[PDB]
């Protein structure tokens, strides 16, 4: 098994949700970026990981997605203002990948900045 | 799995060499990327995924850093010229990092634009 | 002229801000789209087009770009959910641009669907 | 002027043919799409910017919408081949708007992709 300790060990943040939009994977980059410790993660929706002043918005573009059933993403190709746990902000670059697996639909994020 | 098909199907290209500097994988994205289908890379160096006028000192870069037991890569932060096998060049963004499993040095590139 | 013609007659919204955020110029393809007659938007700021659960973050976004003097604008190159006068929403393909004159830096959306 | 730099900065591709269907706008983004410099098209026929095979076909669809005097204009509404200078090709999407300036038709293509 190479490909977790790829993911796990990645300079990149990887965040990996599930079909629940429920966080199954949090490494130790994503850890350092939004100022989480892994265990405060998995197994949560999505929504914490979302500024505040997105949360709102934000489910509904996933939702529009997974029922758009286009293997194609697009979206957050540009940088994005990450907010952490203790509520300042930075600047980031996100890669965001549509993945099904298991026969289910999974995104992976894969930040930096 | 999971993890697998996070890389496999991710829309940034994949590279991941072993220990030998030799490609262990090499998914979709990358083939658009470099022109190559994974057919003709997998299971070759890594030289010939390098320009042709870079192969001449891409060898001690890797080689530096294996002999540097570091964790961390700090190079290839910045914008790198991609070559294509068709001789096309394109400016590219790339994310190093280095994976260790297996007592062996693996390194993983994740490429865009 | 020629390009008011090009843009007036758009079968694309077309939406022009000015460096203080006020919207220039707001296209019958824009009318439709919003549900505002251009009366309603002209001179008026650029807020009272954006959906108001996404008013809280959008000003922090424009403000982001505008200081990072780039000619490029990445965002908003995937699909967004617009919200019209009456309250509802429709999904919408974004197309926007920078355009620097006259030493001053605008803003011109282009928009369908 | 904010109208013409909205047009000759904008991200996307933009082709303004006159009533005889010559070229008399191309903007860079269009350059960058079509591998053609804006010198070399400017009062040409559309006919060098359409596809080999579909030059033959093309004039007949032109005239038939001058002909049908309607301010609509669907077409091209879907993905299309665009064919660039040195033969090779890209997938695109287009906007058309047919524009009347100047007491004529004027054509508008807005291009991405
Ligand atoms: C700092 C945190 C994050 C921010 C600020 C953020 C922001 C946004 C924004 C503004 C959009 C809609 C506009 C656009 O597409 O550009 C969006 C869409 C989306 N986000 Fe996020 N996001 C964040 C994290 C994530 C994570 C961790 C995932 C999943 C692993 C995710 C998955 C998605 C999906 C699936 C969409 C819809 C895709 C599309 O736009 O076509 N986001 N996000
Ligand atoms: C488009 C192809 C590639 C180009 C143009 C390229 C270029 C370079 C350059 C210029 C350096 C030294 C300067 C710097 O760090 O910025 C470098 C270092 C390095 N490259 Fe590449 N590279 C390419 C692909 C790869 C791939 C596919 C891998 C492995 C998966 C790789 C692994 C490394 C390593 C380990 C180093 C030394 C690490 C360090 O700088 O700290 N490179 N590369
Ligand atoms: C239906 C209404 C609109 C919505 C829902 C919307 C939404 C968004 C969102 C989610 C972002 C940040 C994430 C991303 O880039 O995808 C953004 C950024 C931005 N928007 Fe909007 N927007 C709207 C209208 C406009 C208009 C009319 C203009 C100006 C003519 C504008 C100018 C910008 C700029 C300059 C940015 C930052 C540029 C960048 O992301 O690089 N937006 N918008
Ligand atoms: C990559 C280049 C282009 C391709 C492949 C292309 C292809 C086509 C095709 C297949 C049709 C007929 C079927 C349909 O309507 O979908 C068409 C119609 C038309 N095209 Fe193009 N076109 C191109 C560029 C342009 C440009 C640059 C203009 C003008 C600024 C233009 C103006 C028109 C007009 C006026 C029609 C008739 C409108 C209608 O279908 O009702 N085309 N084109």
């Amino acid at each position: 098994g190479i490909f977790f300790p790829a993911l796990e060990q990645n300079m990149m943040g990887a965040v990996l949700i599930n079909e629940n939009d429920e966080v199954m994977f949090f490494n130790p980059a994503a850890e350092k970026l939004w100022g989480y410790k892994r265990e405060e993660v998995i197994g949560n929706n999505i929504d914490m990981l979302i500024p505040r002043d997105l949360r709102p918005a934000h489910p509904e573009y996933i939702r529009h997605n997974r029922e758009g059933g286009k293997a194609r993403v697009e979206g957050m190709s540009r940088e994005l203002q990450l907010e952490k746990k203790d509520g300042s902000k930075i600047w980031t670059r996100f890669a965001l990948s549509k993945v099904s697996a298991e026969g289910k639909v999974y995104y992976l994020a894969l930040v930096r900045d």
